[PDB]
């Protein structure tokens, strides 16, 4: 499936998809939020009809080398058809344009990100010194990467993955 | 004298837009630490030293707002840099990505009225957008768009600003 970057017209349908999976699954992201974020998400099209997405995802980064891959939905009724794996491929190449090294990951979808070389891990892969300065950040997804104590309650049960890139 | 290479953000050049924010401090520029800017760099841009090839003279940044809104934030070039035509060059490039991103207007809030108007931007009063908007805009966690929404608690740090906007 094509795989392309968002639009400002494509957050009403983004803002369907991460509805869809909620607060359980994806971490919640209002409207405004996603209309800042659009310049890191992409969208995958549906096969045949031209405007319809049925997919979003987007690469976060997080430091110098580290990236985190974060609000992956796929329509419920358009799994399995290669669309969520054909997302996080390209996401993984804007990776590298970025000069990235590791990203990461913290799902409970441990077969899906599986097949791209992530393995999962224990704790937060960064010096202290690094902890230190993310502890600063307003976006709670970074929280969640540091496991911090106030994010805890929402992201017991997820499993924290990270890929290694060439 | 020359036009400089404005080019996107790479985490290497972090450090660098640090310095040039921190430089503008509080006054002038909204503050923005070390974290907040390596997961901003996608919307970031520099402009080159003109003789050194790694370091930035420069830095700024589109932020979107709305479906159609967006906003030129965190834009400073290095004092021993100023008046060589940098700055104008990057927000010429700043609003040639708001039109790739189909946006209409662009908002800006400083005191460099006048470098801005040399863009089109007119100065306006308020906050340009829809109450129904308003209420969704009220629950970003960004300081910048507080700003924008003239919200309260940041109404002392931004005292004397200018509100200007941009139509497309
Ligand atoms: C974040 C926001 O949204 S607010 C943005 C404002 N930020 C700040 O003011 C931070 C403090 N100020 C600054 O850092 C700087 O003033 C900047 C970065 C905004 C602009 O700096 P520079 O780009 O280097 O100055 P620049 O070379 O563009 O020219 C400044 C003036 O001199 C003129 N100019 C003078 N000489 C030249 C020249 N050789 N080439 C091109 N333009 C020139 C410009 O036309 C301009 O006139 P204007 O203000 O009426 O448009
Ligand atoms: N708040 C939560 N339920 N978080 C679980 C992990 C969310 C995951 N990092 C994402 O991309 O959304
Ligand atoms: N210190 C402030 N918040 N000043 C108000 C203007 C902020 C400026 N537009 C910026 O992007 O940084």
């Amino acid at each position: 499936p094509v795989v392309r970057r968002a639009r400002t017209s494509d957050v009403p349908a983004i803002k369907q998809l991460v509805d869809t999976y909620a607060g359980k699954i994806l971490l919640e992201k209002n409207l405004v939020t996603l209309y800042e974020a659009v310049q890191e998400f992409w969208v995958a099209e549906h096969p045949d009809l031209y405007g319809k997405v049925v997919g979003c995802g987007a690469l976060h980064v997080l430091w110098s080398d580290l990236g985190e891959i974060r609000t992956v939905a796929v329509d419920p009724a358009m799994t399995g058809h290669g669309i969520g794996h054909a997302i996080v491929d390209r996401l993984l190449q804007v990776a590298r344009d970025l000069q990235l090294q590791r990203v990461f990951v913290l799902t409970f979808e441990t077969e899906f990100f599986a097949r791209h070389g992530f393995t999962e891990i224990e704790g937060t892969p960064v010096t202290a010194e690094v902890f230190d300065e993310m502890c600063r950040s307003y976006d709670i997804g970074v929280a969640e990467f540091l496991d911090l104590s106030y994010v805890k309650p929402n992201i017991l049960g997820n499993s924290r993955m990270l890929l290694v890139l060439l």
